[PDB]
Protein backbone atom coordinates (compact mmCIF):
# COMPACT_ATOMS: atom_id res chain seq x y z
CA UNK A 1 0.00 0.00 0.00
CA UNK A 2 3.27 2.12 -0.13
CA UNK A 3 2.20 2.88 -3.96
CA UNK A 4 -0.22 5.63 -2.84
CA UNK A 5 2.33 7.24 -0.91
CA UNK A 6 4.71 7.88 -3.26
CA UNK A 7 1.80 9.36 -5.38
CA UNK A 8 0.38 12.18 -2.91
CA UNK A 9 3.26 12.08 -0.39
CA UNK A 10 2.07 15.58 1.07
CA UNK A 11 -0.52 13.44 3.51
CA UNK A 12 2.10 11.72 4.83
CA UNK A 13 4.93 14.03 5.03
CA UNK A 14 3.35 17.45 4.71
CA UNK A 15 5.83 19.24 1.47
CA UNK A 16 8.35 17.94 -0.24
CA UNK A 17 10.81 20.94 0.16
CA UNK A 18 13.74 20.83 2.53
CA UNK A 19 11.61 20.63 5.54
CA UNK A 20 10.14 17.70 4.32
CA UNK A 21 13.92 16.14 4.02
CA UNK A 22 14.17 16.73 7.61
CA UNK A 23 11.63 15.30 8.63
CA UNK A 24 12.35 11.26 7.61
CA UNK A 25 15.00 11.62 10.12
CA UNK A 26 12.69 12.06 13.11
CA UNK A 27 10.72 9.41 11.53
CA UNK A 28 13.21 6.43 12.10
CA UNK A 29 15.06 8.31 15.23
CA UNK A 30 10.92 8.31 16.85
CA UNK A 31 11.34 4.61 16.61
CA UNK A 32 14.51 4.14 18.94
CA UNK A 33 13.48 6.87 21.64
CA UNK A 34 10.28 4.19 21.95
CA UNK A 35 12.88 1.48 22.62
CA UNK A 36 14.27 4.20 25.08
CA UNK A 37 11.03 4.71 26.56
CA UNK A 38 10.35 0.68 27.35
CA UNK A 39 13.70 0.23 29.37
CA UNK A 40 15.89 -1.32 27.21
CA UNK A 41 17.81 1.86 24.40
CA UNK A 42 20.35 3.85 26.19
CA UNK A 43 22.27 4.65 23.28
CA UNK A 44 21.57 6.10 19.74
CA UNK A 45 23.41 7.56 17.01
CA UNK A 46 22.50 9.15 13.83
CA UNK A 47 25.68 10.03 11.20
CA UNK A 48 25.14 11.80 7.66
CA UNK A 49 27.43 10.02 5.46
CA UNK A 50 28.49 10.98 2.28
CA UNK A 51 26.37 11.60 -0.69
CA UNK A 52 23.85 12.47 1.96
CA UNK A 53 23.07 8.87 2.90
CA UNK A 54 21.55 9.02 6.87
CA UNK A 55 22.57 6.42 9.30
CA UNK A 56 20.67 5.81 12.69
CA UNK A 57 21.89 2.85 15.51
CA UNK A 58 20.45 2.23 19.07
CA UNK A 59 20.99 -0.40 20.93
CA UNK A 60 17.28 -1.40 21.92
CA UNK A 61 16.04 -5.01 21.82
CA UNK A 62 16.52 -5.30 17.81
CA UNK A 63 13.09 -5.35 15.29
CA UNK A 64 11.50 -8.58 15.51
CA UNK A 65 12.23 -10.79 13.14
CA UNK A 66 9.85 -14.15 13.76
CA UNK A 67 7.81 -15.31 10.95
CA UNK A 68 3.90 -13.80 10.75
CA UNK A 69 0.98 -16.16 10.53
CA UNK A 70 -0.60 -14.03 7.34
CA UNK A 71 1.82 -14.54 5.12
CA UNK A 72 4.79 -16.33 6.50
CA UNK A 73 7.04 -13.21 6.51
CA UNK A 74 9.21 -11.99 8.97
CA UNK A 75 8.05 -9.30 11.40
CA UNK A 76 10.63 -7.09 10.48
CA UNK A 77 9.40 -6.98 7.01
CA UNK A 78 5.83 -6.96 7.20
CA UNK A 79 6.60 -3.57 9.12
CA UNK A 80 9.26 -1.77 6.83
CA UNK A 81 7.41 -2.81 3.69
CA UNK A 82 4.69 -0.26 5.24
CA UNK A 83 6.95 2.37 6.49
CA UNK A 84 6.70 6.08 5.07
CA UNK A 85 10.02 6.55 5.19
CA UNK A 86 10.72 3.84 3.34
CA UNK A 87 8.37 4.43 0.47
CA UNK A 88 10.14 8.00 -0.15
CA UNK A 89 13.69 6.70 -0.26
CA UNK A 90 15.28 5.08 -3.35
CA UNK A 91 17.85 2.82 -1.57
CA UNK A 92 17.33 1.45 2.02
CA UNK A 93 19.15 -0.56 4.57
CA UNK A 94 18.55 -2.50 7.93
CA UNK A 95 20.50 -4.25 10.21
CA UNK A 96 19.40 -6.35 13.34
CA UNK A 97 21.09 -8.38 16.11
CA UNK A 98 18.69 -10.66 17.87
CA UNK A 99 19.01 -14.44 18.98
CA UNK A 100 22.66 -13.82 18.90
CA UNK A 101 22.36 -13.29 14.81
CA UNK A 102 22.88 -10.29 12.62
CA UNK A 103 20.05 -10.40 10.20
CA UNK A 104 20.25 -7.92 6.52
CA UNK A 105 17.58 -6.99 4.37
CA UNK A 106 17.74 -4.36 1.46
CA UNK A 107 15.11 -2.48 -0.26
CA UNK A 108 14.23 0.45 -3.56
CA UNK A 109 11.27 2.44 -2.80
CA UNK A 110 9.92 0.06 -0.60
CA UNK A 111 10.12 -2.77 -2.41
CA UNK A 112 12.25 -5.31 -0.96
CA UNK A 113 15.51 -6.23 -3.01
CA UNK A 114 15.67 -10.13 -1.36
CA UNK A 115 15.19 -12.35 1.44
CA UNK A 116 15.90 -11.49 5.15
CA UNK A 117 18.54 -13.35 5.12
CA UNK A 118 21.51 -14.06 8.22
CA UNK A 119 25.39 -12.66 8.01
CA UNK A 120 27.30 -13.20 11.12
CA UNK A 121 27.01 -13.76 14.69
CA UNK A 122 26.59 -11.02 17.89
CA UNK A 123 26.50 -10.80 21.61
CA UNK A 124 24.96 -7.31 21.31
CA UNK A 125 21.35 -6.17 20.61
CA UNK A 126 20.24 -3.24 18.55
CA UNK A 127 18.90 -1.98 14.90
CA UNK A 128 20.96 0.09 12.24
CA UNK A 129 18.85 1.67 9.78
CA UNK A 130 20.69 3.11 6.35
CA UNK A 131 18.80 5.50 3.48
CA UNK A 132 19.32 7.81 0.51
CA UNK A 133 16.13 10.04 -0.22
CA UNK A 134 14.13 9.50 -3.26
CA UNK A 135 15.89 12.46 -5.33
CA UNK A 136 12.80 12.33 -8.20
CA UNK A 137 10.74 12.89 -5.45
CA UNK A 138 12.76 15.69 -3.12
CA UNK A 139 13.24 17.81 -5.93
CA UNK A 140 14.70 21.14 -5.27
CA UNK A 141 17.48 20.19 -2.31
CA UNK A 142 19.13 16.54 -0.95
CA UNK A 143 21.41 18.21 1.12
CA UNK A 144 21.13 18.23 5.24
CA UNK A 145 21.67 20.88 7.29
CA UNK A 146 23.81 20.41 10.60
CA UNK A 147 22.49 23.23 12.67
CA UNK A 148 18.97 21.52 12.10
CA UNK A 149 19.34 18.59 13.11
CA UNK A 150 21.70 19.39 16.06
CA UNK A 151 19.09 21.75 17.38
CA UNK A 152 16.84 18.69 17.81
CA UNK A 153 19.16 16.07 19.31
CA UNK A 154 19.43 18.57 22.17
CA UNK A 155 15.72 19.30 22.86
CA UNK A 156 15.16 15.18 22.37
CA UNK A 157 18.39 14.27 24.98
CA UNK A 158 17.19 17.11 27.58
CA UNK A 159 13.15 15.30 27.03
CA UNK A 160 15.07 11.93 28.09
CA UNK A 161 17.30 12.67 30.45
CA UNK A 162 20.02 9.69 31.12
CA UNK A 163 19.99 8.36 26.92
CA UNK A 164 23.11 9.83 25.09
CA UNK A 165 22.63 10.79 21.53
CA UNK A 166 25.31 11.68 19.32
CA UNK A 167 25.49 13.12 15.92
CA UNK A 168 28.02 13.47 13.21
CA UNK A 169 28.98 14.85 9.77
CA UNK A 170 31.20 12.60 7.67
CA UNK A 171 30.52 14.28 4.21
CA UNK A 172 33.77 16.26 4.71
CA UNK A 173 36.26 13.08 5.35
CA UNK A 174 39.03 15.42 5.89
CA UNK A 175 37.32 17.32 8.69
CA UNK A 176 35.09 15.24 10.76
CA UNK A 177 33.43 17.01 13.18
CA UNK A 178 30.77 15.19 16.36
CA UNK A 179 28.14 16.48 19.52
CA UNK A 180 27.44 13.79 22.22
CA UNK A 181 24.22 14.91 24.98
CA UNK A 182 23.86 13.38 28.04
CA UNK A 183 21.81 15.37 30.59
CA UNK A 184 22.08 13.60 33.85
C1 LIG B 1 16.62 2.82 14.47
S1 LIG B 1 15.14 2.01 13.82
C2 LIG B 1 14.50 1.09 15.19
C3 LIG B 1 13.41 0.22 15.15
C4 LIG B 1 13.24 -0.30 16.43
C5 LIG B 1 12.21 -1.28 16.93
S2 LIG B 1 12.41 -2.19 18.42
C6 LIG B 1 10.86 -2.98 18.18
C7 LIG B 1 10.27 -3.97 19.09
C8 LIG B 1 8.96 -4.34 19.13
C9 LIG B 1 8.66 -5.29 20.08
C10 LIG B 1 9.70 -5.71 20.82
S3 LIG B 1 11.17 -4.88 20.32
N1 LIG B 1 10.32 -2.55 17.07
C11 LIG B 1 10.99 -1.65 16.38
C12 LIG B 1 10.42 -1.11 15.08
N2 LIG B 1 14.21 0.27 17.20
N3 LIG B 1 14.97 1.12 16.41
Amino acid sequence: GLEAVRKRPGMYIGSTSERGLHHLVWEIVDNSIDEALAGYANQIEVVIEKDNWIKVTDNGRGIPVDIQEKMGRPAVEVILTSSVVNALSQDLEVYVHRNETIYHQAYKKGVPQFDLKEVGTTDKTGTVIRFKADGEIFTETTVYNYETLQQRIRELAFLNKGIQITLRDERDEENVREDSYHYE
